[PDB]
């Protein structure tokens, strides 16, 4: 029944020959500048660890740090701080001379190493049979942007990553801030690469990455601007113009943000959560704000191929972007089903209903 | 009669990380349900978990009993192997018994369904065949059961060729279920593969342990409840066959030393069929039953941890037994520096009629 649809129906599916084969829930939010809720999967407001989908956040912590400026750390830096690399090569050495630039050693990280997120990657590790180290977490980036605030300030080193450090105090205020939380509405678990990572509501996710997008719309636009809002639009800027740097080649951040040269920028959580920041553009005044645009997406169970081909599915639906500009993302969009025959066994599919407009008033929308 | 809203649930320092909605069913050697999570009728693709149906096409195709396959030739039938070297050995033992080459397989390679194979075959530049395919076993018995007709084997993987004929009829008189109440799609290694209501796939492995029950005491058999006791030992005397290494399905028959047979289908469905024990005759039958679960968004992750609870539940096994696999019930959530981030719970309750 088209009429009685609910957000407990929000759903992406995979069929084999039409018959259903795995579903999954979808949630999002698509917020304004101010965090204004505009359209809807799912519950928007879903309790949601945001994992790497929170290193914006980090990144502006350790560069609102006193005298970490000093280091000269420069755009592709700061796009590593915000990044869940590839540990491509590229990526180790900037590591490295992130370190060098500190007088750090890779002894002082107290991120581990893991096996690749790029396939490609893995395979040349797996013929050496090397062992990934500190150096190669994919967090990398942001552990020495951490290490560098705790020297600069006059902190430890040792537990720069431990709660009761200042560092982490600063994180764990910058992100509540952000969010426009108080700090008992931030809930905290321990990462893959041992920092503190943080639970919020989903739509506040996607409130971060609006005042990311709204903070370059304000730079480029010349405005004057706070030393946080500067910050921000700086951060922006390095995502964008280092996409590599914050994924890796054949990512999906990566081709996402290559695709939209400049006009958004995107970052994947683990566990199937992403967030998006888009700039102020005719599609964002079609949906009906005069600002820049925050997405927000968990896939319930968190399974990331679905995950992306969500994303991709929401930003069509949202008119966010050129087909020509969407196209280059087609494989994520509709993830390939072919057998070890050549033969097509079947597709996904998106039976979910973006709300926010046209129904009954008698229709409840109960977050779900 | 509605269905519950049956999760596991992992965290991370308890805060939800991911949530999975469960379906079981718990049935007794009729099929009759016993217990449930979720929906226990849900259309289901069974994937490989049909393997032990497509076995009982094979041996009761006219003159397969000719080519003389034996009990681990039968368990490779049945199986979803990891692709080990000792799988593939097979494969081409049981070509070499029917005359037929690999040229004649028509399932693909693929990488393998153990993440250590498919790293020692990365190291080595390998490019899985035909003869390494998880469903390998299978296709072989196909082949040979069309060579056994005369049916000619270049299309034996089709639905049009008699072999798929009588794999769809057979699928169908195993679950009681008319021909249209089956669905058919095509499945990884390009066989027709079979949907039908989840509680229909205990109702199978039921069958099997209970036939396995009555070959055991004597009973006169038809010829084909014979062939599923034959499925049922070939599964239990070898299960590294059914899996390999390391696998779910292998672990746990090998802990349960013939007590029951397990089997994985693929997007994270399972069937086990247990034979007549102290615990079934206190979950109230008397006789053998039957098990299946999907994990509705396909993680086999959250699939094992399931069904090892929900042995633990039923009073399946001793917790001695079921101990051994106990990295399965409970998944490690451990970082990569050695600290302890979340867990999994199962906040489901299991109904009974
Ligand atoms: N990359 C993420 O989203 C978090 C991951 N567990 C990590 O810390 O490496
Ligand atoms: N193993 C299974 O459950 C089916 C798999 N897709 C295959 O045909 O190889």
């Amino acid at each position: 029944d088209p009429f009685t649809m609910t957000p407990s129906e929000d759903f992406v599916v995979t069929d084999r020959g039409g018959i259903v084969e795995n579903s999954h829930r979808v949630h999002a939010a698509v917020v304004d500048a101010k965090g204004r809720l505009l359209y809807a999967l799912g519950n928007p407001t879903r309790m949601t660890l945001a994992r790497s989908a929170a290193k914006p956040a980090q990144a502006l912590a350790i560069l609102e740090t006193e005298g970490v400026a000093g280091y000269g750390f420069d755009d592709a830096d700061i796009a590593l701080m915000c990044a869940s690399h590839s540990s491509e090569d590229r990526h180790i050495a900037r590591t490295r001379a992130m370190l060098s630039k500190i007088k750090a050693e890779e002894a002082d990280l107290r991120c581990g190493g893991h096996p690749s997120l790029s396939e490609m990657v893995n395979r040349s590790w797996i013929k050496q049979d090397f062992i990934p180290t500190a150096v190669c977490s994919n967090c990398s980036g942001a552990h020495v942007g951490m290490l560098a605030g705790a020297r600069a300030i006059g902190a430890g080193t040792d537990g720069y990553h431990l709660p009761d450090h200042p560092m982490q105090g600063r994180v764990k205020r910058t992100v509540a801030e952000l969010c426009d939380l108080d700090a008992g509405d931030v809930e905290w678990g321990t990462d893959g690469c041992n920092l503190p990572t943080p639970a919020f509501p989903l739509d506040r996710l996607g409130r971060i990455y609006a005042k990311l997008a709204s903070a370059a719309d304000g730079s480029d636009a010349g405005e004057g601007q706070s030393t946080r809002c500067a910050a921000l639009a700086h951060i922006f800027r390095a995502m964008a113009r280092h996409p590599e740097m914050v994924a890796g080649e054949g990512r999906y951040c990566t081709m996402l943000m290559r695709a939209f040269d400049g006009a958004l920028v995107g970052k994947l959580g683990a566990d199937a959560s992403y967030a998006i920041g888009v700039r102020a553009s005719d599609a964002t005044r079609q949906l009906g704000t005069d600002g820049a645009l925050g997405i927000s997406v968990k896939i319930e169970d968190g399974n990331l191929e679905m995950l992306y081909a969500v994303v991709t599915e929401l930003l069509e639906r949202l008119g966010i972007g050129s087909p020509d500009v969407r196209s280059q993302l087609a494989s994520f969009h509709h993830p390939q089903r072919v057998n070890t025959m050549g033969v097509t066994t079947g597709g996904v599919s998106f039976p979910f209903k973006l709300r926010g407009s046209v129904d009954d008033p008698r229709l409840a929308a109960v977050a779900r």
